[PDB]
C-alpha cells in the first residue's frame, strides 16, 4: 500500500509529495523499488512499524512504478490492485510492477519558482509550466514581454510547456496566460523572484569522455588479458590524435579478480596494472594534454575478501566491524559448512555450492562474494569521503559512482557537500535520475536516454516524434543538470552499439546524435575503430580486447569519430546551446543547437532512401552539420 500523507515545498521540484509505502512484514529485510532507483534494493530501505514493513519516501509528482524486495525477491504490493507490465529496454527491465498515481488533487496547472521550473544556465533562462495532459490548449508567459510558450512535451499525467527568455537579469516579475481546449481563460499566479542554477565545474562542458577497462586497453611494451596502466600511458599519443579529453577508468585499487569490482584495498592500485607508481606517472602524463581522469568509485559493497568483512567471519559479534555491513543473522557463514565448502578445493567451482547454501548478510543481488555496506551507519559514510578525498587530493578530477542507484540519496549529497568544487561526480543510475541529481550527482550516465536512443535508432521501434518527446521529458525532469549527464552508445556493461545495429552506417547516424546532443558525450574504447564484440564460451562481451594492428582498424569510423570529437570541442552551440527540434517525423529528425547569436542544425535521415528536406536532399543513413560557413556530410 502506498499513501501521499502530504506536500512540502522544494527548492528544487517546486514541490514533492511525501509518500507512505508499507506492506504486511513477513522476513528479513526489505526494500522499496521503482523507477525512482531503477529497481535496485540499498537505496530505499524499509524498517519495520510493527506488523508491517514502512517507509516514506519524498518524490516529485507524476506516476511511478514501484514494487517491493524481500529478502532478495521481487515482490508485488499485495493491496495495490493497479499492477502493469513495465518496460526499459535501457537496462533489460520488462516485468509486471506496481502502479502509484502521485498527484495533488488541486493540480489543473502548476509552477513555482525553483530549480527545474525557473532556472538559469550558460546566460539563459528556462521557464516551465506543467500541466494536467490534455487539457490545456496553450500558454503565454506574462513577464517584462509578453511571449507564446511551447506544449515540449507529455507524460501520463502532464503536459509540459516552456519557454525560453533573456537571463541577463535577475529578478523576473511574471504571470501565466492559460488557455484550456474548451476555451476558457485565465491567468495563473503573480510571481516575482531571481532563477535558480546549479553548480558545476565549468571544465566538464567541453569534454569527450573515452572509457577504458585497463585490462583490456593496452598490455605494456615495458616488461615487469593483461592490460595495464603502464600500457595506457605508452598509447596516449592515441587519445590525443582521437581527440578526447577525459577518461573514465574502471575500477584500479587492489581487488580479488582482475574484474575489479570486488576491492580488497580502497587506498592501492592494483597490482595487476602496475602498482601505485604506474598510476601517477599515467596521471602526470596525462595532465600535460590537459586530459581529466575520473576513477570508479565502488561503495555499495566490498569484496567478501576486504579485511574488514573478513574481521566479521572470525569475530562475529565483538567484531568492531559488524555493523559495516548488513548482517542478517550472526552466525554470518553456515556452521563449518560455508567454511569447509570454501576449503575443501572444488577450485571456485564451489562458489555454486556456497551459493545454494545460502548466507547471514545483504548482498549486491545473488552475488555472496559481494557484501553490502551498512549506509546507515556514520563511519561507512566517513569512510566513503575518506576513499574520495584521498584520490582526489592525489589529483584525480572525479569520480562514477557504481551501483549508485542502490545507495541512500543522502549518502552522495553528503559525499557531494564534502568533495572539492572542481571535481565531477556522477553516478550509475539506470532510469528516472531526479533523486541523484541537482545537489548531490552534477549528472548520472544517462540511461534515460540510452533507452530512447535504443528504442529509435538500435530497434528501430518508435518514430521520431516518439523519440523527441522521451528527449523532452528528460529536458522537463532534469532541467539544467541535463547538461551534466554522462551520454553513450555503449560502455562496459552493453552490447556494443556498433553489435545492435549491425550496419556501420547507422552506428554513424546515432554517433552524430551522441556529438551533437545536450549532454557530455563519451566513447567505449574502441569505438572509434569500429570494436565488435567477442565470444567467450557462448556469450559475447562487449569488453573485447583492444586491437593495435591498424589494418584491423576501421579508417571510416576513426575518421569520422575524429571529426565529430573535433566539431563538438569548438562549436559553442553544440557546447552550451538550447534544443530547438525543427522537425521530427518518421524516421527523421532536424534540430538547432543555439547559443548567443550562434546556430548549428543537425539534420539525421535514418532512413533506407534520400529525402528532400531543407532545401537539399539528405542522402540515405547519414547525418548533415550545418553551422557558420559550414555545411558538412556525415557517412560512412
Amino acid at each position: 500500500m502506498y499513501k501521499l500523507v502530504s506536500f512540502r515545498d522544494s527548492e528544487i521540484f517546486g514541490r514533492v509529495a511525501e509518500v507512505e509505502f508499507s506492506l504486511i512484514r513477513e522476513g528479513s529485510y526489505a526494500y522499496l523499488l521503482g523507477d525512482f532507483n531503477a529497481f535496485n534494493e540499498g537505496s530505499f530501505r524499509m524498517e519495520q512499524e510493527g506488523k508491517n514493513w514502512k517507509i516514506k519516501i519524498a518524490l516529485p509528482e507524476g506516476v511511478w512504478h514501484y514494487a517491493f524486495s524481500i529478502d532478495g525477491k521481487f515482490v508485488l504490493d499485495p493491496d495495490n490492485p493497479e499492477r502493469r507490465v513495465y518496460t526499459r529496454k535501457g537496462y533489460k527491465f520488462h516485468r509486471e510492477v506496481n502502479v502509484a498515481r502521485i498527484v495533488k488533487s488541486d493540480d489543473l496547472v502548476f509552477h513555482t519558482p525553483s530549480l527545474l521550473y525557473l532556472y538559469e544556465i550558460f546566460g539563459r533562462v528556462h521557464v516551465l509550466l506543467r500541466t494536467q495532459k490534455g487539457v490545456i490548449k496553450g500558454a503565454t508567459f506574462l513577464g517584462e514581454k509578453h511571449v507564446p510558450m511551447r506544449k515540449k512535451a507529455s507524460d501520463e499525467l502532464f503536459d509540459y510547456f516552456e519557454v525560453i527568455v533573456e537571463g541577463g537579469d535577475k529578478r523576473l516579475n511574471y504571470s501565466f496566460e492559460v488557455l484550456t481546449m474548451e476555451g476558457a481563460k485565465f491567468e495563473y499566479g503573480q510571481f516575482k523572484a531571481r532563477p535558480f542554477s546549479i553548480e558545476f565545474p565549468t571544465w566538464v562542458i567541453d569534454r569527450v569522455f573515452y572509457q577504458i577497462m585497463p585490462d583490456k586497453f593496452a598490455r605494456s611494451r615495458k616488461i615487469q588479458w593483461g592490460g595495464d596502466l603502464i600500457g595506457i600511458k605508452e598509447k596516449i599519443d592515441h587519445l590525443v590524435n582521437l581527440g578526447i579529453n577525459a577518461i573514465y577508468l574502471t575500477p584500479i585499487f587492489s581487488s580479488l579478480t582482475y574484474h575489479g569490482y570486488d576491492i580488497v584495498d580502497y587506498f592501492h592500485v592494483a597490482r595487476r596494472l602496475g602498482g601505485d607508481r604506474a598510476f601517477v606517472d599515467l596521471l602526470s602524463e596525462l595532465k600535460r594534454f590537459d586530459i581529466k581522469v575520473i576513477l570508479d568509485g565502488v561503495f555499495h559493497h566490498t569484496s567478501f575478501f576486504h579485511p574488514y568483512f573478513q574481521d566479521v567471519v572470525r569475530k562475529g559479534e565483538n567484531s568492531s566491524f559488524k555493523n559495516f555491513y548488513r548482517i542478517i543473522k550472526f552466525p554470518v557463514v553456515s556452521k563449518e559448512f560455508l567454511q569447509i565448502l570454501h576449503s575443501k578445493s572444488s577450485w571456485e567451482e564451489k562458489y555454486k555450492k556456497i551459493k545454494s547454501l545460502g548466507w547471514n548478510y545483504e548482498s549486491f543481488f545473488s552475488v555472496w562474494i559481494m557484501p553490502r555496506l551498512n549506509h546507515d551507519n556514520p563511519k561507512v559514510r566517513e569512510f566513503i569521503k575518506n576513499v574520495i578525498l584521498f584520490w582526489t587530493n592525489k589529483g584525480v578530477d572525479g569520480f562514477r559512482m557504481d551501483v549508485a542507484h542502490g545507495v541512500p540519496p543522502e549518502v552522495w549529497k553528503e559525499v557531494r557537500e564534502a568533495l572539492p568544487k572542481e571535481k565531477y561526480l556522477i553516478g550509475e543510475v539506470m532510469d528516472d535520475a531526479r533523486l541523484w541529481l541537482f545537489d548531490k550527482f552534477h549528472g548520472v550516465m544517462n540511461y534515460r536516454l540510452y533507452d530512447a536512443i535504443l528504442r529509435f535508432f538500435g530497434y528501430e521501434e518508435i518514430t521520431a516524434e516518439e523519440f523527441l518527446n522521451e528527449l523532452e521529458l528528460l529536458s522537463s525532469y532534469y532541467g539544467p543538470a541535463e547538461y551534466l549527464m554522462y551520454n553513450f552508445l555503449d560502455n562496459h556493461d552493453v552490447e556494443r552499439f556498433l553489435d545492435i545495429v549491425g550496419d556501420k552506417r547507422k552506428y554513424v547516424c546515432a554517433l552524430v546524435f551522441l556529438m551533437t546532443y545536450k549532454g557530455i558525450p563519451s566513447l567505449f574504447y574502441g569505438d572509434e575503430i569500429g570494436l565488435r564484440g567477442i565470444n567467450l564460451q557462448g556469450m559475447e562481451s562487449s569488453r573485447a580486447p583492444m586491437l593495435w594492428n591498424e589494418e584491423e582498424w576501421d579508417q571510416r569510423i576513426l575518421e569520422i569519430t575524429k571529426t565529430l570529437v573535433k566539431i563538438r570541442k569548438n562549436n559553442k552551440a553544440l557546447l552550451f546551446g538550447n534544443f530547438v527540434p525543427v522537425k521530427f517525423k518518421r524516421k527523421f529528425m532536424v534540430y538547432k543547437r543555439e547559443h548567443m547569436g550562434e546556430r548549428t542544425i543537425v539534420a539525421i535521415n535514418y532512413s533506407n532512401s534520400r529525402v528532400k528536406e531543407l532545401g537539399i536532399t539528405i542522402p540515405e543513413y547519414s547525418g548533415v552539420i550545418i553551422n557558420e560557413d559550414k555545411v558538412k556530410l556525415i557517412k560512412y
